[PDB]
């Protein structure tokens, strides 16, 4: 029983192997604590400060659903930029300042890649990175890392199929990222070639020791896989190439055609939410776990908040 | 004490007349733990979910303060298509299976009729319809009727006037058909003849052997009922026809005027929010019932929290 | 012990020294609540109806976490308007009557000044004015006053520098009010003489026994004060005259310049949010007590909660 080795919680870099297969065991302690018919207390006299300053209702509900099933309290907002109705202006520094006499944990999603750090620099109370603009979203990374543990019981010598726009993929950059942490890793980058996968991430899992290959055949690659991670391809990605946006219809969905040759212990993870790019006769299929994932993420969240805020 | 026989809440015509009987001595239960100065814990370590789609605060808040109330807790979104403020999309069912996994029952509140239902077959937690877009608003008809029980001291026998917009009513409609459940029933129709009540609800009424008239004359038929159930015209139901709209003008509004010829023991009901078809000074006499209605819906929605989770 | 002399918190006219002197005494003892590491339970059971008409993040959240710090819950609303999203239209007193079966303690913030006052008349539960459109703000006041207490150690005999825009100013016009209660204080007026403050207010402390004087020097007057109460000048109040705006660029912040000309024994304040109008390097100051006037706001509004529902 000590200290969290972390004072916030901001970005994927901060967490080794170790770091990560710890608090994956304390996230299943989360879920016996969730499952129990007994109300938890570990958190009970602390508040939560849920930071929004957009909505985005089903990553709120996870925090705050985690913070009241250990027993804490929720503050919240979706309209952070709203400091006053009287007088106009925020400022980031000074709303921390303000909210965190109000709270003990602040969980915060802004709109500005590199909020995240700032808030923590300035706050003397812990914070959790929700989703920083388009930057970092840490406790996605974890809770889809730890789905993959959860779902084929191990991270060392898997293979993940990354799939949809990778260049600009937010969650498959940062998952691909915390599986370079673990051995005997492969993975593989479906694509269309426009929206391939960037070269930081491929120079950073070789020098990490990770397999890796790309291709434009999700059919070929998901007889092979352990996971398929699926994300959309928005059309506006393809700009004034709709002969590629036509060439590519079709051939990066997941649907019962593709369930047919995937192992049988395979899964289909999805961060949602999704549009076409999963057919919901996939739904009935045990193998379709984005659903389990978006539980596991209130696991995680327990896991963090009680982390944060009373240690191992 | 067992389990309740629905397993959600969402049409009017899930209740028979000795459920409803049942539902309404727990409802009287419910007011006697909220009169209490004593914290009730029946749903402590339940979490209800307050799914809407737009804002409706006084419904939302009547169902967050009847689990509070009973020691549960809530999860709140107003902006419930907002899944995600990085990507873009909402799906009901997608939304319903993520957000089944952070809570115990769920509320909700959609823009399109059919929702709940489909809500409702694909939860694995109950649900409870609060307003189906233009469809079916269940809890407001339970407790409109659980009013004139309350009021009155009975629902056999009683004559009921319902006046406003018929046509297009969605409560009035709901509350008609609850009453056709019961025995020597009257209703009136009190409106314009071109918002007056559609057939459907007519002929099920005859065929319910409920006794029913049509009048554009609130002053004669007020004086004969035990209720009259208030609802407004909106002035773009006339179209054109300015001329009906002012024929109509003072016509059908609750005055001081009109309760002088009502009976010292019949009332005055309105679900809100009211415009003028209700003046203010009546809000002063003992019949006005429209705020003990809704406090009336805080008793009802205990009700159907309390049963739907820990049953009889 | 004993009951509360006062049956709503509306306008700053309702307190006397004596009163305001007790508050502040409360509020010491929820400081001393809010420090410990045991949940309070003095406010449990009850329940706490925030109707905000418009998103005012930073006093919500601090009326919320006080409710939550004495053991109370939350009904929350930024929406206040939206009644029901299927009929339109709002009436402050049939939203109060409505509000008040789920609750037992009102917070609202309307858009209209006299709101606050109107709803007071209408609920018989006790209501606080957090905000009257451009009215009152009585909470902010005491908060304001309270913290002068705190940081000087006494109100009596002191000197205040107020600054900003006075003519409009909402927080410094109530705040000499109060201050105007105590005894030989000193008022500077520190401003353009565009938005210099008004006659009432000059004509309020004369008639009090509070000696004032006006000035366009902010740098001497602040060696000479014990607080700096500092507000922002909005570039449009000089209208036309952009000559007097940039005649009074830079001669109405506080830097670290004019800290340096200041007692050590003096504070900085700022009700927030803040433009310009205070540089950053001042936070790193001891006598910036900005950030310890809204930690205030939460001992406060404590206390008004507390001695609302159960009295000294
Ligand atoms: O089709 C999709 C759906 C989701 N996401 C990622 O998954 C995250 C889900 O987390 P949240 O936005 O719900 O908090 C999004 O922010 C986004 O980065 C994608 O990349 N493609
Ligand atoms: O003048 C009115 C006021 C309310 N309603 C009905 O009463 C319901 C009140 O419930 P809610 O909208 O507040 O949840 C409305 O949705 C609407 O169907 C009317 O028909 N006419
Ligand atoms: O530069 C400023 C900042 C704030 N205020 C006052 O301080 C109040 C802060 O309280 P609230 O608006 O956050 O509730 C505002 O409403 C406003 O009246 C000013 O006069 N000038």
């Amino acid at each position: 029983p000590h200290m969290f080795e972390l004072s916030d919680v901001i970005e994927g870099k901060q967490f080794d192997r170790e770091m990560l297969s710890a608090i994956f065991d304390v996230a299943r302690e989360m879920e016996k604590i969730e499952k129990s018919s007994s109300q938890s207390e570990i958190l009970k006299g602390y508040l939560m400060a849920t930071l929004f300053y957009e909505p985005s209702t089903r990553t709120r509900l996870s925090f705050e659903s985690a913070m009241k099933r250990l027993g804490g309290e929720v503050l919240t907002t979706e309209n952070a930029r709203e400091f006053s109705s009287a007088a106009k202006g925020e400022t980031l520094e000074d709303t921390i300042r303000t909210v965190e006499g109000y709270s003990d944990i602040i969980v915060m999603r802004h709109f500005e890649s590199g909020a995240a750090r700032k808030a923590a620099a300035t706050a003397n109370i812990p914070v959790i990175n929700a989703g920083d603009g388009p930057g970092e979203h840490p406790t996605q990374a974890l809770l889809d890392v730890y789905t993959i543990q959860s779902e084929i019981g191990k991270l060392d010598g898997i293979s993940v199929a990354l799939v949809g726009d990778l260049a600009n993929g937010r969650t498959v950059r940062s998952l691909a990222y915390l599986l370079a942490k673990f051995k005997d890793v492969k993975i593989y980058f479906v694509s269309p070639e426009i929206v391939k996968m960037k070269d930081d991430i491929k120079d950073y899992l070789t020098s990490s020791g990770v397999e890796w290959e790309e291709s434009s055949d999700l059919m070929e690659v998901a007889s092979k896989c352990d996971v398929v991670y699926q994300t959309r391809i928005q059309r506006e990605r393809f700009g004034e190439r709709l002969d590629l946006y036509e060439a590519a219809r079709g051939k990066f969905i997941v649907d019962k055609d593709l369930l047919g040759v995937m192992q049988k212990k395979a899964i289909i993870m999805h961060p949602l939410p999704r549009l076409d790019e999963i057919t919901a006769d996939v739904d009935a299929d045990p193998r379709a776990a984005y659903f389990r994932q978006a539980k596991n993420g209130l696991f995680i969240r327990m896991a963090l908040l009680k982390l944060l805020l009373v240690g191992w």
